Parts: C-alpha cells; structure tokens; sequence
C-alpha cells in the first residue's frame, strides 16, 4: 500500500487547503481542517491512502490544485 502526502508551503492559504481536502476527496470539514492543521504544525501528513495507482491519481489532483503533494510506499 501507498500513501499520498501533503507538504507545508508558505503561499497557499490555510483556508484554501482545507477547502481543497474537502473538494478533491470528500472529506468532512472537521476532517478537512485536522489533515490541514497537521500540515501546517507538521509539516506534513497522510492524506490518502491506497494502492500506488490510486495514490497516483491523488497526487495529481493535488498538483492541480497547487499543493505540493508525493507519494511513497507505506512501511
Ligand atoms: C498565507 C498563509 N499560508 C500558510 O501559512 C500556509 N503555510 C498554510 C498551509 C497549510 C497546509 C498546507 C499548505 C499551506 C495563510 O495565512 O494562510
Ligand atoms: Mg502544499
Ligand atoms: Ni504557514
């Protein structure tokens, strides 16, 4: 399995990160706004999880919507 990880960046705005875990998968805004704390206190976080195809996609989407995003198999 694989996992998709959001990185802290000094230009997107915290609101907009959050609306966009929000958008791209569904997430609840409580969940939306932890992923995005974390992040930001972090430095990084998980976002999604699944196969490295699917991890893929996600990270695409979120190179889309200006988020530094990676994958990486997880251990
Ligand atoms: C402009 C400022 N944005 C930030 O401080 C960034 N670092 C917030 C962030 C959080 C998670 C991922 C990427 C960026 C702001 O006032 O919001
Ligand atoms: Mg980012
Ligand atoms: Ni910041």
């Amino acid at each position: 399995p694989w996992v998709t990880i959001v990185w802290d960046d000094p230009v997107n705005l915290m609101s907009y990160v959050t609306y966009v875990f929000q958008k791209l998968f569904g997430y609840s805004e409580p969940h939306a706004t932890k992923l995005m704390l974390q992040v930001h206190n972090e430095g990084k976080a998980v976002v999604s999880a699944g196969s490295r195809e699917s991890m893929e996609v996600d990270v695409s989407k979120l190179h889309a919507a200006g988020l530094w995003a990676t994958m990486q198999q997880d251990r």
